[PDB]
């Protein structure tokens, strides 16, 4: 058999519904992820939108689709817990340590999550990988401290480019912020790396998600959709 | 001999600027900090200004000050080093770990603080703590996790008060953040509690300067000016 990633992407969107309509009770409210393979599970969420209050949501782009949909969106502060929060990833690794922030809204991402008791990872089989680092890890950073926070990095061996729109001038984030893509990082030690860049001023968020990770991830192969677990 | 806490901050402002005499070479760039303190640093710095090249700012309230002397204020990505940051604090221990943040731009301070080789705390004897905490610990978090952020505050037993302007609507920073202001700590272990909150997702800048604190104080007391050395 043979399936493009988009399919993968729809199998594991649709497998992430089921994981929900199994697994949460009537009438909770969703922690919802950003990025293209979360708009899959968006689709397939809104199928059963019917049994559930509204959704969390990670970014602009996915509060517009949730809305498309007719589901209800609560602001973050408004919510006392979320018992899951299904999203993408840029990469993972056997720990199920991520980097994500790839597209947008790597800081409300990473919020979401932290409230969220478990975390539900959809991706295809390509984002799996033995170790963190050749998608480029984005890290944002207060405008101010660029060049202190790029020369952190260098002497890591990492590249840091910073993020450009088409019309090649910096990319800011919701936060008022720059993103430094950087590349060239081989991170065998997610959390103790997460916890560095968490420790330099004017790093605002890093897209490694290690200390609080996936607690499964649900990957979909050309065999099918596997169901990966990790430990917190 | 009575002093009143503007005169000891007077003195400290001119005993930093001597030291900056004493230490720092003819056509060096400054790091200055902000606050009251940090405001008669500047104005004595001003007596000196022709034997350096200018400034970095912590605020914009110090860059205005800065310019009001004809001091040139370089933005920090334009600067490669800098040998010494001189700054206030809210508090300083036994450790010379800091509460800083009180007033404007605690992110924008510990940013340059990151950068300069050695921290010149300047302060009033009052500053001057057991164990700090009594003065309200600032943490700047991105609007959308106040909520989380104050729940895990709460936890250790903090009081988060989110900050507000005179209007009573919230004070916003220069990121677009919020500030709680965290009351009822007693911070025995600022670099643990401030890597803690460094992990929290939504926390932008966290106001203890431990991991990196002062590496001296000019510390100025009803019997004199006092110099207080901390380690690394
Ligand atoms: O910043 C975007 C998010 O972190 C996404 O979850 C990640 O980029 C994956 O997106 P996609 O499913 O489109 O590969
Ligand atoms: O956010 C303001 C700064 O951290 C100050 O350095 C601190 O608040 C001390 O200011 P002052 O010298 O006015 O007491």
């Amino acid at each position: 058999l043979l399936m493009t990633q988009d399919e993968l992407k729809r199998l594991v969107g649709e497998a992430a519904a089921r994981y929900v309509t199994d697994n949460v009770p009537q009438g909770a409210v969703i922690g919802v992820g950003t990025g293209s393979t979360a708009n899959c599970f968006i689709d397939a969420l809104a199928a059963v939108k019917d049994r559930y209050r509204g959704a969390v949501s990670s970014s602009v782009a996915t509060t517009e689709r949730l809305k498309s949909h007719g589901i209800r969106v609560f602001d973050l502060n408004e919510i006392e817990s979320l018992q899951v929060y299904v999203d993408g990833a840029d990469e993972i690794d056997e720990s199920g340590a991520m980097i994500k922030g790839g597209g947008g809204a790597l800081t409300r991402e990473k919020i979401v999550a932290s409230v969220a008791e478990t975390f539900v990872c959809i991706a295809d089989a390509s984002k799996r990988v033995a170790m963190l680092g050749q998608f480029p890890l984005p890290v944002e950073v207060v405008p101010m401290a660029r060049t202190a926070i790029g020369r952190r990095l260098a002497a890591l061996g990492g590249v840091p480019v910073l993020r450009v729109k088409q019309d090649g001038t910096p990319y800011v984030t919701d936060n008022g912020n720059e993103i430094l893509d950087v590349k060239g990082l081989r991170i065998d030690d997610p959390r103790a790396l997460e916890a560095a860049i968490n420790g330099w001023p004017g790093v605002v968020t890093v897209g490694l998600f290690a200390q609080r990770g996936a607690d499964l991830c649900l990957l979909g192969t050309e065999h099918g959709v596997e169901t990966l677990r990790y430990a917190a």
